[PDB]
């Protein structure tokens, strides 16, 4: 692992993670990109260098660094257009924050477009020394951490606007496209005995993925860098950017095991390897398992997590018992998502220099109609109706610098004031439910969060929003570096081209 202070030098390179070779965005050389890890309580300096030279996956970028409430540091969260304009070819900028307050599991990628898709992206871990699951798993590392990644064989820029799957489900970097079942896969070793925090980031551009292990059960103590309690499942359907730690017991017998993260939709099951990666206890031979998948029987149900401590929900009791209550009413037309009728297009000047430059209401911020103002030190309530004019279902939304407590789960008719599991990716559902998935949080933490769905062709296609919190305390909570002053000169003065 790198970091917490440490260069991430960005470039084009051919990658062939399924044996198919691409050109793709790399970080330090790979795809995924290394594991960066702290400490809780740590500042973070990490410097990304822009070595890009590829226009069509984007010689610009700029990195989110997911789950971080990034509280003083908004200036550092990523979204471009809403916190930074991009970093431009042949610079380098210092992305500079303190994680005073959180532990866990998270990740980072491009917020530039759709070129996490083309690779940037990997793995984040801020670990707990007082992390109080310890006692349940001797064996926490690089090697625990569990990618995974969707892999296409076209750029983002040069396929489908919404692709319809991935050529290859990658595990920790490697996976097999259907065509080629020869493909290297990755291993995962384990040694009998062994108690294992495995540290599962699902990296997806666009699919959600049903993981499992044959012959072990999982037992869940972590959703987004929220510690719950206990939860054993026998599969976890695990959506865009979402987070799980898992503890495996390396208590079976010594041989080699399927680890299956079947997609949605494109290539599915596991024909050939495919959607899979190998479990090897020490001392098994170097060969494929020969296990079968038997049927879940205990799949994570998003309602039976709960915080490991007990943490009130904002609010009151009641529907809508909050500050604010906010709904979102979503449509599409074919190539643009919608959300309460405007189809987020980024601004010339983002919004946070738009705010740092007066603007503090929704009649002054851009875009028009895609900006939400919340009042500070409020309890704000978000619902998520899914319908039928939302196809690409269920989309996972995010809430940028902010957990949320998520009140009402998809598949779920029911609200829960009392114990609610907090996360920050939710699957919204589908129309299929007559899911209403509505979240919950505070507003103390001044700036403006982008709110999006975490497919990122719909991100692309303009399923977002921001929420503009406590405006007239952000510039005094965010003072910016000189060099964020200086991005967008910068980008703003290249060419076209070079963008
Ligand atoms: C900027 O980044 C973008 C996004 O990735 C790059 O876009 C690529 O554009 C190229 C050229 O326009 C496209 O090439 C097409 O590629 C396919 C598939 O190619 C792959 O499969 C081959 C078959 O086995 C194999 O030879 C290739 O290997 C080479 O390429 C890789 C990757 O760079 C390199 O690592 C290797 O060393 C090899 O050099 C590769 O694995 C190919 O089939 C296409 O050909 C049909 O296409 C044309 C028109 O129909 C026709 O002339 C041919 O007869 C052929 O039948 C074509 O060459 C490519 O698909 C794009 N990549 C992606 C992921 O979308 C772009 O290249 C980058 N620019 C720079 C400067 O690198
Ligand atoms: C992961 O979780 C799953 C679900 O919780 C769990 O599956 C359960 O496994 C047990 C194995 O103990 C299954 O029950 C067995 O079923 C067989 C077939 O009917 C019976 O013959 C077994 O009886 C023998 O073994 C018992 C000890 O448990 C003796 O008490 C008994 O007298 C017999 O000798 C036994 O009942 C159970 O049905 C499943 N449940 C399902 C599928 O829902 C699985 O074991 C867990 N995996 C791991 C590795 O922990
Ligand atoms: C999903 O829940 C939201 C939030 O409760 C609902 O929107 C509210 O509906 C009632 C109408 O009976 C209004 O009084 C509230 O003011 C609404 N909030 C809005 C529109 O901002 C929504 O109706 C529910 N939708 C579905 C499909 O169940
Ligand atoms: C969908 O709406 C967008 C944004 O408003 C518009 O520019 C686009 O042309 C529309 N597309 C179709 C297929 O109607
Ligand atoms: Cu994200
Ligand atoms: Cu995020
Ligand atoms: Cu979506
Ligand atoms: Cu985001």
């Amino acid at each position: 692992a790198v970091g917490p202070v440490a260069d991430l030098t960005i470039t084009d390179a051919a990658v062939s993670p399924d044996g198919f070779s691409r050109q793709a965005v790399v970080v330090n050389g790979v795809t995924p990109g290394p594991l960066v890890a702290g400490n809780i309580g740590d500042r973070f300096q990490l410097n990304v260098i822009d070595n890009l030279t590829n226009h069509t996956m984007l010689k610009s970028t700029s990195i989110h660094w997911h789950g971080f409430f990034q509280h003083g540091t908004n200036w550092a969260d990523g979204p471009a257009f809403i916190n930074q304009c991009p970093i431009s070819p042949g610079h380098s900028f210092l992305y500079d924050f303190q994680v005073p307050d959180q532990a866990g599991t998270f990740w980072y990628h491009s917020h530039l477009s759709t070129q996490y898709c083309d690779g940037l992206r990997g793995p984040f871990v801020v670990y707990d020394p007082n992390d109080p699951h310890a006692s349940r798993y001797d064996v926490d590392n690089d090697d625990t951490v569990i990618t995974l990644a969707d892999w296409y064989h076209t750029a983002a820029k040069l396929g489908p606007r919404f692709p319809g799957g991935a050529d290859a489900t990658l595990i920790n970097g490697k996976g097999r496209a259907p065509s080629d079942s020869v493909a290297e896969l990755s291993v995962i070793k384990v040694t009998k005995g062994k108690r294992y925090r495995f540290r599962l980031v699902s990296l997806s551009c666009n699919p959600n993925h049903t993981f499992s292990i044959d012959g072990h059960n999982l037992t869940i103590i972590e959703v987004d860098s929220v510690n719950s309690q206990p939860l054993e499942v026998d599969s976890i359907q695990i959506f865009a950017a979402q987070r799980y730690s898992f503890v495996l017991d390396a208590n079976q017998a010594v041989d080699n095991y399927w680890i299956r993260a079947n997609p949605n939709f494109g290539n599915v099951g596991f024909d050939g390897g495919i959607n899979s990666a190998i479990l090897r206890y020490d001392g098994a031979p170097a060969v494929e398992p020969t296990t079968n998948q038997t049927t879940s029987v205990k799949p994570l149900n998003e309602v039976d997590l709960h915080p490991l401590v007990s943490t009130p929900v904002p609010g009151s009791p009641s529907s809508g018992g909050v500050d604010k209550a906010i709904n979102m009413a979503f449509n599409f037309n074919g190539s643009n998502f919608f959300i309460n009728g405007a189809s987020f297009v980024p601004p010339t000047v983002p919004v946070l220099l738009q705010i740092l430059s007066g603007a503090q209401t929704a009649q002054d911020l851009l875009p028009s109609g895609s900006v939400y103002v919340l009042p500070s030190n409020a309890s704000i309530e978000i619902s998520f109706p899914a319908t039928a004019a939302a196809p690409g279902a269920p989309h996972p939304f995010h809430l940028h610098g902010h957990t949320f407590a998520v009140v009402r789960s998809a598949g779920s008719t029911v609200y829960n004031y009392d114990n609610p599991i907090f996360r920050d990716v939710v699957s919204t559902g589908t129309p299929a439910a007559g899911d209403n998935v509505t979240i919950r949080f505070d507003t103390n933490n001044p700036g403006p969060w982008f709110l999006h769905c975490h497919i990122d062709f719909h991100l692309e296609g303009g399923f977002a929003v921001v929420m503009a919190e406590d405006t007239p305390d952000v510039k005094a909570v965010n003072p910016v570096p000189q060099a964020w002053s200086d991005l967008c000169p910068t980008y703003d003065a290249l060419d076209p081209n070079d963008q």
